[PDB]
């Protein structure tokens, strides 16, 4: 009755392996020993399967489970075969509602731990003790796609964190840029409908490329800079561990004398800012939908954690007014030039969940769940944002206990007087359900605030004014962010801007839509817009090429730290490079580039015409682990061609296009021996060209020149010659 | 910070008490030390509340419970109070769907054990051994009201018990009369939507006396055997622990060699059968519509354990068409004169819930839920009832994984394929989710079937007909059971139906309805129909007159066993008496009172007219229970009047009354010394007469004589006296 | 095929009369003449049945509504009886969550009409014009008990408006005591809970005369002015046609020039203000549960409409 | 009833029949029918017993189901003619 395989190639190695190297597995089976209490926690849920019997729900041993029941063997099926129904019933309702918004997300287990307290300006137990270890579980998602739509769109990523802490959850809610497209609450759907498929036939899926949504930017330009965001390479990012991390509003510090300080929260990738570009990232939602989920899930398998640094921008209270922008306005950022990110903390996340479902599909982020030592401030985006995510698990989770799911559970104590609703699952044994009561000596009590272990106050701020739906006249500025965010970038990334709305636009059907939205980027910077009014036809009139630009913000003309790539910070660990193998491999080669690969943690994957072995030139019997098709160049950050029987793949279309769209993409090639005669595919010159490693054999510095080459992640100075390359 | 009283009055002591002498508590406050598999396996999901802090359900501690958060203490309530919308919200959506059926419901724990090892007869592993404990959940209801509808209705009883085996959840699922009031589960919507209340109007709760429910009888005969049941005293028990409860339908048991055996399930009840009166019934929905949860709850609590002994009716297979009526009919009963009850084990209830709607509201019972040694039979009305029970949990409880919620959760193992669902609590490891499977080693595996921990088999029953929709011709008689029952009753009880259908069908508005029924009556007993139509003014023709009666069942002209009280049975344990107070009890005549009661453990309840202390004529201090009209003889067996300062009480309307309701429902009365003076408000001449017990003093003789008339339960031959009573 | 009396008698006349003569009937069968806007907009969806065939939810003509489909008449049930199946999984899902508070209650339509124009102290449409007719509907109810439970309780009552104005639904939600038991909505929760059913045992229904309500009020006397209404005789109403009506909180009326005065609505009953007393009240629930939305319904149907001013 | 939110979604317009549809199931969420029919059951008298029951016929008649002839024992069994 044994079905696996006798030698046990079924069941993948409970030890860290690199991508491809075993199959996946939930996280409980492929890394038993990685723990922390909130893991722990959940043990009480965990179903294990091995040596059991198969039952009903009821704990009915099943007898065979391969038939319905019916009268004889050709019959009708019977209404008493209770263990069909029971099973196609839960088959039935398997579904629930996805996330009206980051409906398509991928998730993760860690641990977050302060460098130092911070009691001097936050009672938040979770950041009072260097050696205080929280939990979390981290979801990072896309915003407009459903649960089954692609990792690779042009699109904000969302960075989600609940915080398992002893005083509370505390949800993080964050995207990958610093601002929102909105200013108030009150428009939310109005915007998630524009950008969403328009209503009549729910096209299109994963884009905001079609004129509902440059509609409602061309009415609403405080909107521009995050669409500036979206528009640059910020909206294609590399993988989950290569962007930045930002809750974007301004929130409280509140110590334990009482002084609020406002923040602004930050993550940091400790693997750098990476993004893709637009051509790759569009054929690779095609190629595979699933790439950042897999990258995800396998980095985590491999031992290779994602890790983040928390950072705190800090603006004292009496600095509120001191800018050019307003602080509560989500659509500002804070220029680290004015107002650096100072470190906080590290979060390391390093086990995958067991099922997908159970943990990431339920998990129920809010940030409006906060503790004390932190509170909220009147950004009217964050304001609305706090009815929202309570409201929304009453349909999505199917009630009032989503709290009890396992993943949501608090660690820490949690009593209250509040009974019943759909699925409750503690049984209260308080003989009071109320307070005040005697009956039970008035347990669970009110706790007073307090320096640690107290209970939630909100901070006095003195509130003033008229009971009025109206914009504050600070927030009525739309251009100088979108402007500073523009003059930050590289001039590469500047191009791609430009490529980016002119590629949205050119699938905005109404021109007169597509001609509104040049008209704002002219309010912005006229060198932008005369190029993506070149790129769609449209000549800027007189009026507009007299456009004041808007002023620099609080004296800057740029900020570095605003773009991916001006300042590097790429590490080249976890990232994954295609070898290009042929049926008679020079072994020495080999033996250098992936020895190589393996002490800087880049990992490879042997690519082949067909699957199964090929034999190397001293008989290493080589695994494949992809066709050239199967794992396209998309899939990795650089291509290594090995000497051998070259003859054996050069005339391969797929082997020579391999190259070519690596090419086209900015990737490192490098090539050893008689592969070199792969530059005539590529085009490039006998005396060779920047990024493009060369020799006549791996040994020496052609390893280190090529991982030179990934640090710096893409080949910016090849831009002018792929223009016109056939791929 | 303390509010409970000083003295710790406010807790009640965790030790069995009397009704009325302490405060109900949970069950595991009460009860810490009863313990059973099921009730140890809940601790998991207990929550305490001493010592705790109150908090929001994400752990957040909360300062202030008694206000929202306001812009200055008389300004608007802010958005941002998330500790109040939390609270709110969960508040607003504590409620779930009622059972559509059953709604009014009282649960218990407790454990069932078999007397013998029944392997021979059935393979069912909790019948397989004398020390087998099988924990038991049970509840027991109405049928027609909601779940705020009151307990002591005309109705038929629902009495469901949870066996949680070591091979699955075994649901048996019957009421308190052996036969239904339909035989095809297609027409279940129509009956119950006629006895439900009227759609228009939603009138009448609790009441089959409305004109659709008689229209539905009148035109549909089957009705009229579970009808008699009803419009007898069974329909109006005293006591969930004073009732039958019978499985209905014929299953099947299944040993290990295959060979099946008929069964019908009974439920024998160790405090005996007893019933209240039409009018006290009536009264006392309005005096107390929770007597029936009541009294179970304070029985428990007391020690006063209900117990009932497990029964089996059994009918080999070849004795199928042995009888004059179907044994796949649930409108036919099965005599015990013929097929004689063998008693197998005994349940026993003996701990309360911890809270009501965790376990009592939200646990799901469903007769489909057998175990490897019961199966089905084609009853056509058990065959629709096997697609209801797992149907209709998926709105009541909320999705499909309803066997998560803690009280409804096997004790044995349970694992599957199955996977998702709204709010799933079972995190699956299972690398697989599907089977046949070799990357889990195919696990978790089917068991084939055996005789003990065997996968689930069907009995291989042969099938041989058309696919018709259509009612067996066996089923096709009407009479003869409804006039068998009727035999069966004592005068009393006679009398008792002619005054249920008398008073249902004068409440219908349309005349013919009741002309009609009258006439179905005339087919089941002609004297019977006779008594009815003379309360209605009905004269039947001399056709009708002319029916002739139905024939025996089977040669039977009677079977006692279909009686409540032809056949004595009764016991008085748990039983209550008043004693009605004076200001200057003879305390001689209250502790021979006391003694005796203690004795047999009958509890009392001390009443005057206020609530507080009287004194003895030794100075005793005597709490008082309740007044007069706060504990109306409706709720008490008897009623007892020691002597004292009788001049005290003669001229209390309260305390007369007391005596002439309980004279009218036909309780025992004693009197003792000048307590006879209260002979007069009764109408009881000099001499006495039985069922009055008086002396001189209350002595051994006195309350002798009164234990003796509470064992019989009731004083039926008063019934002569009670019509010139007004009262 | 016809089981009516031939007589005819099982029909109510659809005409005025008074209680028990006639059986009680829908609205729209027994005052088919009555008419207003609400009414006349919900004819989309009002459903008949004389002389149409009965059919699936799925529009299929049903042959036999009295046996599921078997293998032979005394065979098992198949699982291709869709017919049964759509009855009965309807039936499986036909209850509702119940209202959390309020859950027992009697409705009716009706009409409302200002004596006169209000525009000197409101803009409010519905009170713009003495010739401006605003359909209504009215809930009553308790507040403690389920849906089943019982009318003539000790208990506060509910007395909710709905009226369909041409600016919008305006709902008066109030109650017939002037003022409520707590003074902030972050203790709803708490008062609910103390006068429900106790968690433990779900005891007692339809009553504050239990410890928890009493503990509460003890420990809270912002409570006790409410609850000296629920004590009196306010707290047993002959009907819900005897008792009086109000909407408790001050509210704003606003003008066209934008003026703010505030407001306390209430409602007058033309039959007068008139309670039960407590035995008959407590005993009244259990000879007839459902006194009150009887009551209620049979003056409609007699023509004894129930006014409000 | 997960799906569409109950037992109501007949009365979903794009799901709703365009021929005649009358019987005595009643309330489920978000129920839209408003039924005037003083019965909610049947057999009934006080609405003549509508709506009725039709017998099969070569149009406009009630669902009989073909009366196949089913002979074999109660079994979990694939045919082996499907092997
Ligand atoms: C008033 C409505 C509203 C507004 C203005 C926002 N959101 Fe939101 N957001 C929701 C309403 C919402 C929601 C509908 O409540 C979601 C969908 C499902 C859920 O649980 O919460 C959600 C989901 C959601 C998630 C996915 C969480 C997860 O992985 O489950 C993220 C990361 C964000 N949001 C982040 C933001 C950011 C960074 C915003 C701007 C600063 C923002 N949201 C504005
Ligand atoms: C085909 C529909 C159908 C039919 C013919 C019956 N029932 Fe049923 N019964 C249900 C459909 C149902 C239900 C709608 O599925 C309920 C209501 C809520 C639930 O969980 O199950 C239920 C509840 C229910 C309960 C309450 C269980 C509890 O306490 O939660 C009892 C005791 C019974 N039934 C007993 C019977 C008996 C003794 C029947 C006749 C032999 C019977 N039912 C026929
Ligand atoms: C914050 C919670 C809360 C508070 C403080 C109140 N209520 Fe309420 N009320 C509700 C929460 C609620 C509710 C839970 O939202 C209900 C139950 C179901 C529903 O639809 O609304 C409701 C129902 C409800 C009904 C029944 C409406 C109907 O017939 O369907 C009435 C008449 C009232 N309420 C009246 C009042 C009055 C006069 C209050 C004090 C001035 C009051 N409520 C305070």
């Amino acid at each position: 009755d044994s079905l696996a395989p006798e030698d046990g190639s079924h069941s993948p190695a409970a030890e860290p392996t690199p991508p491809g190297a075993q199959p996946t597995a939930p996280g409980s089976l492929k890394a038993p020993d990685t723990r922390n209490e909130k893991l722990n926690s959940l043990e009480d849920v965990r179903k294990g399967s091995e040596n059991y019997a198969l039952t009903t729900n009821q704990g009915v041993r099943i007898a065979d489970d391969q038939n319905s029941l019916r009268a004889g063997d050709r019959g009708p099926t019977l209404l008493e075969d209770f263990i069909l129904r029971e099973k196609i019933t839960h088959f039935d309702h398997e579904r629930i509602p996805e996330r009206i918004v980051h409906a398509r997300g991928s998730a993760a287990h860690g641990y977050f731990q302060p460098y130092k307290s911070l009691s001097d300006i936050t009672k938040a137990d979770f950041l009072s003790d260097p050696n205080k270890i929280t939990p979390v579980f981290v979801r990072f998602s896309t915003v407009q796609g459903g649960a089954g739509s692609a990792d690779t769109v042009r699109d904000i990523r969302g960075f989600a964190t609940k915080f398992y802490t002893e005083e509370g959850i505390f949800d993080l809610v964050g995207n990958n840029t610093p601002i929102f497209f909105i200013q108030d609450a009150h428009k939310f759907p109005d915007f998630v409908h524009a950008v969403k498929p328009e209503p009549h036939w729910a096209i299109p899926q994963g884009q905001s490329a079609h004129d509902t949504f440059w509609d409602y930017v061309s009415l609403q330009p405080e909107t521009l800079h995050n669409v500036m965001w979206a528009m640059s390479d910020r909206g294609i990012p590399r993988s989950y561990r290569t962007m930045e991390g930002f809750g974007i509003h301004t929130f409280r510090l509140i110590n334990a004398e009482g002084k609020a300080t406002f923040v602004r929260f930050h993550w940091k990738p400790l693997a750098g800012k990476a993004s893709l570009v637009w051509d790759e990232a569009q054929k690779l939602t095609g190629r595979d939908p699933d790439f950042h989920r897999r990258e995800l899930w396998e980095a985590i398998e491999a031992g290779d954690f994602p890790e983040y640094e928390l950072g705190f921008q800090l603006i004292p209270e009496e600095d509120e007014f001191k800018f050019d922008f307003d602080l509560l306005d989500p659509t500002k950022l804070i220029p680290e030039e004015l107002v650096p990110v100072q470190r906080v903390g590290n979060m390391v996340l390093n086990r995958n969940p067991d099922n997908f479902f159970a943990e990431n599909e339920q998990a129920a982020f809010h940030p409006g769940h906060i503790v004390p030592g932190l509170d909220f401030t009147n950004d009217p985006l964050l304001q609305g944002r706090l009815f929202s995510y309570t409201d929304t698990q009453i349909s999505r989770l199917g009630g009032p206990n989503f709290h009890e799911i396992p993943i949501n559970r608090p660690t820490c104590p949690y009593h209250n007087f509040q009974r019943d609703g759909m699925h409750r699952m503690g049984i209260d044994t308080n003989p009071a359900n109320y307070e005040p009561n005697s009956i039970n000596d008035n347990w669970p009590r009110e706790t007073p605030p307090g320096p640690k272990r107290g209970g939630f106050e909100s901070y006095q701020e003195r509130v003033e004014g008229n009971k009025v739906r109206e914009r504050s006249p600070s927030f009525g500025e739309y251009y100088s962010h979108p402007r500073l965010f523009w003059l930050s970038q590289t001039p590469f990334e500047q191009s791609h801007i430009v490529d980016g709305f002119s590629f949205e636009l050119s699938k905005v059907v109404r021109p007169y839509i597509r001609e509104r939205v040049v008209d704002q980027l002219a309010h912005i910077d006229l060198t932008l817009a005369q190029a993506v009014a070149k790129n769609l036809g449209i000549e800027l009139t007189d009026d507009q090429l007299n456009i004041t630009p808007p002023p620099d913000v609080n004296g800057l003309k740029k900020d570095p730290s605003l773009s991916l790539y001006a300042i590097p910070d790429g590490d080249v660990k976890g990232r994954v490079v295609a070898i290009l193998l042929n049926d008679e491999v020079r072994s020495a080669d080999l033996l250098a580039i992936l020895k190589a690969l393996k002490a800087k943690g880049v990992h490879a994957k042997l690519l082949y015409s067909r699957m199964g072995e090929v034999t190397a030139d001293d008989g290493t019997v080589l695994p494949i682990a992809a066709t050239f098709a199967g794992a396209p160049s998309l899939t990795v950050d650089a291509v290594i061609v090995p000497c051998g029987n070259i003859a054996d793949i050069a005339d391969n279309g797929d082997a020579n296009y391999y190259l070519m769209e690596a090419y086209k993409h900015l990737k490192p090639i490098a090539l050893a021996g008689d592969a070199r005669k792969f530059k005539a595919t590529i085009k490039i010159a006998d005396q060779g060209e920047e990024g493009i490693v060369e020799a006549d054999s791996a040994d020496g510095s052609f390893m280190d020149e090529l991982l030179t080459l990934m640090a710096a992640h893409r080949v910016w100075s090849r831009i002018p010659k792929i223009d016109k390359i056939p791929a």
